């Protein structure tokens, strides 16, 4: 078994380090004064840079690689998605189920993702995905640690039984309780079911994550009731605010307001880059707003905000490899986090950020920590966001459970050379 | 002691006046048909006018003299001035307190203000401003009649254990109850907050200024719930709603049906022009609103407004000498009452209008009630507010208490002549 990663950089250190591992933990993190050699049970990471798994904080598992069945989402909107997610919803199948939330499990920890975060519709009687995936989730144990989020899409009260299949997906185990405010059909509801969330919660010692705010309405402000029901119960940590795009959309001084109890509250923020460019500033003509929630704000004010690719080919987003580097790439854009240095933390975005979001206890290479790393063939978050570099290789209790051998590029000039976009 | 006061010019009236003086009391008024001969016991107001005193209706005395302690407010917005006077308020101390309250209410009484309503934060479970303030209340009497308002700046229902410290200083004797509902953590808390405010000014028999909507927020609307509770209960008379700068920022349409509420309950409002122009429409760019509240459209319509300094050297002004015809001279601007009759009658905005929000119930200059008032060397509104004229004689109880002898300008051309600006 291996024993050591060596050669490797690691993000805010300058120089080299090694990683000793001993029963599928890291035992200790020491410093090198220049290039080890390689030996037996020892991984090269080749001066490339080691970082905890990249971490997926919300996708649809149960909706992937759905896309076009039995329709399309012709508008590219919120709405239209949810309806032609109901035509698909009343086709489902176990087998159905499994086999794709699989398929897209398969390409997430082909790219080094360990932490998997899914929502699962249970506005559903039959509940028929939120059973599978509770099966798919200790299937995929070994590779990936999935949480599962009982989400009523069509709403808690604007649901037929909505709160009665809330809490029976609790029963069955789902770990973490979600919600809808800004579709539920009155604002009353949506500040009541938020209510109703959170005592689930706390009643079943669960985490929460509510699709918050997901609409270009500056008027739609649910994420205030959110940070005060955690303020109040003192459960920041375990509580998570999806979206929140309508935050795009509000007066400066209202958002000002708000952020003190966004800060005080330590509740977290997901951003979905690749979907919230897509379904926001649909209404708009031109010019048309981004419509992602105060990411670059956040941070300067260090709330924990982070990114999630939420679809792979399905009602609200055609595209997707699951990549995470990909996602990154394209919130630092719309958001304008393109310092070097905002663009060189950004993998903070895609990993211990987002570790915080599924408030994960074993998470980071420290000592005693279970070993659990990715190596990136790239010198920095910089690089490797920049030339969208693959995982080399992704240890998970010590053992490697991927690895991609780089493309080879050659330019036959003169005489051939070998490229590889480097600088 | 003084037995009249002769040549006087008064608001609104042709002529000079005569005001008789009997113990303490105006006896009588009688015109004069001309100038009457100085002589003793008769203060001379020269053709000045005279009215009775000018009134603070809102300042902060436990945060005057403080700007730059320990920080200063570098954004210049209402957000981070709290933040500051948060940073200062773990350092107050009784003496402290009491000391900088007296340099600026001296000030005001070389001002020719003798009515002043301030607000004393009570977020603070040792309430060592609030001590304080009660004991310079009790000092000022024979010049100021001092009113306190225990003021939750961190909110009600936002602070631990607000509403609690908001009874206790009823209890200790405060004279209003206030409340800051665009500060609380929800739109709901805030309208919780105005409801148990009212219930603490009806079970202890109190006034209420409500600190309301400061915040360039269209949706901020705590206002109507103000003057509904205050129609409901039928205490307009003893209602204030103070800033109302959100009001600046409303569409038409609501602000036009709010109107028929607002006039029918009866409640007064206060503009802090100084601070209101620094404070608002921080976060424009450009164009930048004013951010004062509908002043010109409240007088149209027949609704109590006045104007207040808030700040004298503390956390949200770094300027000001508490003077009215300053605050008057900045609200007329910023408002665009400039018209003459309109700047001309500008001072019931610093003298009636203050009053009556203050609910006094001896004050104007007519027979039976005290001898409070004060000469002005100009002869109108207008030349008063034009010349930034300073206080000639502020008499209370029938005794002066203050007096300023005018600066003396000359310019030396051919020959020496005096200036005195005037037309
Ligand atoms: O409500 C939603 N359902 C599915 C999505 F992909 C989007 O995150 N929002
Ligand atoms: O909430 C507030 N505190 C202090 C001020 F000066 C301003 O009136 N508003
Ligand atoms: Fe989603
Ligand atoms: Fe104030």
């Amino acid at each position: 078994a291996l024993q050591t990663i060596i050669n490797a950089r690691l993000p805010g250190e300058e120089g080299l380090w090694q990683i000793h591992l001993q029963d599928g933990k890291i035992s200790a993190i020491d410093a090198q004064s220049g290039v080890m050699p390689i030996t037996e049970n020892s991984l090269d990471a080749e001066q490339g840079l080691v970082i905890p798994p990249f971490v997926e904080p919300h996708i649809h598992l149960d909706t992937t690689q759905t896309a076009g069945q039995p329709n399309w989402n012709q508008s590219g909107t919120l709405f239209e998605g949810i309806e032609r997610w109901a035509e698909r919803k009343a086709l489902l199948t176990h087998d159905d189920v499994k086999q794709r939330a699989w398929q897209t499990l398969k390409w997430q920890i082909a790219n080094g993702i360990q932490h998997v975060r899914t929502h699962v519709d249970v506005s559903d009687a039959t509940l028929t995905a939120l059973k599978a995936m509770l099966e798919v989730k200790q299937e995929v144990a070994p590779w990936i640690d999935l949480q599962i989020v009982a989400f009523p899409q069509e709403g808690i009260l604007s649901y037929p039984n909505g709160e009665a299949l809330l809490e029976e997906a609790l029963r069955l185990g789902a770990d973490v309780v979600g919600a809808i405010p800004h579709f539920e059909f009155t604002r009353e509801y949506g500040v009541e079911s938020l209510h109703k969330t959170f005592a689930l919660a706390q009643k079943y010692d669960r985490l929460i994550d509510v699709h918050c705010d997901e609409i270009d309405d500056e008027q739609s402000r649910f994420v205030e009731t959110v940070a005060a029901l955690a303020h109040h119960e003192g459960m920041g940590a375990r509580v998570t605010a999806s979206h929140t795009t309508a935050m795009h959309s509000y007066n400066g001084a209202y958002t000002s307001r708000l952020f003190r109890l966004l800060k005080m509250s330590g509740i977290n923020f997901v951003a979905n880059p690749l979907v919230n460019i897509h379904l926001q500033g649909r209404f708009d003509t031109y010019p048309k707003r981004r419509g992602i929630t105060r990411v670059k704000e956040m941070l300067e004010s260090g709330i924990n905000v982070c990114f999630g690719h939420d679809s792979v080919f399905d009602p609200w987003y055609p595209l997707g490899t699951a990549n995470m580097l990909q996602v990154l790439h394209m919130g630092l854009h719309v958001c304008q986090l393109m310092g070097y240095g905002q663009i060189n933390d950004g993998l903070n975005l895609i990993t211990h950020h987002s570790a915080r979001t599924l408030n994960l206890q074993d998470y980071g290479i420290a000592a005693g920590n279970s070993a659990n790393l990715i190596i990136l063939p790239a010198e920095n978050g910089f690089d490797a966001l920049r030339r969208q570099v693959p995982v080399r290789y992704s240890v998970r209790g010590g053992k490697v459970i991927a690895s991609t051998q780089p493309a080879q590029t050659t330019v036959y000039l003169e005489q051939p050379e070998a490229i590889d976009y480097k600088r």
